[PDB]
């Protein structure tokens, strides 16, 4: 079905962006702990 | 620092939440190949 | 405290486990694509 | 399922390289917390 493959896609794509948000979180908590380093 | 390291933590345990979800939507992508494989 | 940098440093260690599950399903549905290239 | 199929390849290699991303963030994240380490051990004794 071209159908279940256009429902993976839309999957795909999604997942695309929640991993880039996993990412930025990631980023972010790197940055509070550098800020620990000293402080 | 305390506080800062609670913060983190807390997210840390949201951010394995949505690695999870992730991987959970990839297995059931797997499955569907598997079925237009199957058939 | 000595304590909630060791949580922390155990949940990443968590992320990295669970992470390594994402890539690995990764791995095996390239592995059930390529069945399909050759039919598909 | 050929060009449909197509597509789909070209959206796991990027989510590929997007995981890449992640695994890189939380190797910087250990290093960090390896320095953090080293300060800690360095201002106490």
């Amino acid at each position: 079905m071209e159908k279940k493959l256009e429902e993976v896609k839309q999957l795909l794509f999604r997942l695309e962006l929640d991993i880039k948000e996993t990412t930025d979180s990631l980023r972010n908590i790197n940055k509070s702990i550098d800020q620990l380093d000293k402080y």
